[PDB]
Order: structure tokens, then C-alpha cells, then sequence
């Protein structure tokens, strides 16, 4: 059938919200009140890949944008980018591996591991207004997920 998707937001375990940082980056900052409209709404797609009770393969697209989080090599290490795709072809059930995250439930939170790069996770900094990155400590790898209409 058609790939299944849900709209959602993510916050890090320090309750920082994610926002756009120019066209191909996200940043995390403390947001409350009217400013919470700046937060990115994801379309989380449930994709093909290796699955267990608490390991669920997803893609993270920006709602109604042909942009996906992807894990791509740079300076010889796994890194997080926003990548444009053909809007005719996405989302799809068989997403390419660079777009796949294992959504893992650990102690009432979520971690998003790169399917491509084992043990590299979507991360934030403790400081305000710094990029979201891929991290292999002080950095934050746990999130909560709010399901949106
Ligand atoms: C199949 O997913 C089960 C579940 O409880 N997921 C979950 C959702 C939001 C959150 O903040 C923590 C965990």
C-alpha cells in the first residue's frame, strides 16, 4: 500500500524545540508560547528495514516539503544533512538507507540511530541555538515526540 506517515514534533530531553537554521540545517532552542509556531513539524514515515519491539525504522521529512534528514559522509565521519528529493517519488516505503533512522524507545524517551551508521544518533548541544548533528556524554541523544493533527 502507500507508506504510512504521521505528523509530529520532537523535543530534546532538555525540552529544546527544533527550528530551521537557514535552508539545510536545523537548530535547537528553548521555545515557549507564541514562538512555538517556529518549530519544525515532521512527517515521520514508517519505512522498510530491520525491526524489533523497540527498534522501528523511520524517515524524517519536513511536513509538506521535499526535504528529509539524511546521514552522509563528510570529513570522514557520519554527519546529519537536510536533503532535497523529487516530490513526485517521496515519501516511499523503500527509502534509501541514508534517510533511515532506527527510532528506539529507551526509558520513556526516544533515540534516533542512523541505519547507515550504527551507533551515530541525532544529537543536540546543551547550548542554545546550535545545530542538530549526528553524534557517536554532554551532548543530548534522547527526545520526546508530540503527535500533531
Ligand atoms: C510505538 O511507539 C510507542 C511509544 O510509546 N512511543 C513514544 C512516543 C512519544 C514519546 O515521547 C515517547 C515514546
Amino acid at each position: 500500500a502507500p507508506v504510512r506517515s504521521l505528523n509530529c514534533t520532537l523535543r530534546d530531553s532538555q525540552q529544546k524545540s527544533l527550528v530551521m537554521s537557514g535552508p539545510y540545517e536545523l537548530k535547537a532552542l528553548h521555545l515557549q508560547g507564541q514562538d512555538m509556531e517556529q518549530q519544525v513539524v515532521f512527517s515521520m514515515s514508517f519505512v522498510q528495514g530491520e525491526e524489533s519491539n523497540d527498534k522501528i525504522p523511520v524517515a524524517l521529512g519536513l511536513k509538506e516539503k521535499n526535504l528529509y534528514l539524511s546521514c552522509v559522509l563528510k570529513d570522514d565521519k557520519p554527519t546529519l544533512q537536510l536533503e532535497s528529493v523529487d516530490p513526485k517519488n517521496y515519501p516511499k516505503k523503500k527509502m534509501e538507507k541514508r534517510f533511515v533512522f532506527n527510532k528506539i524507545e529507551i526509558n520513556n524517551k526516544l533515540e534516533f540511530e542512523s541505519a547507515q551508521f550504527p551507533n551515530w544518533y541525532i544529537s543536540t548541544s546543551q547550548a542554545e541555538n546550535m545545530p542538530v548533528f549526528l553524534g557517536g556524554g554532554q551532548d543530548i541523544t534522547d527526545f520526546t515526540m508530540q503527535f500533531v493533527s
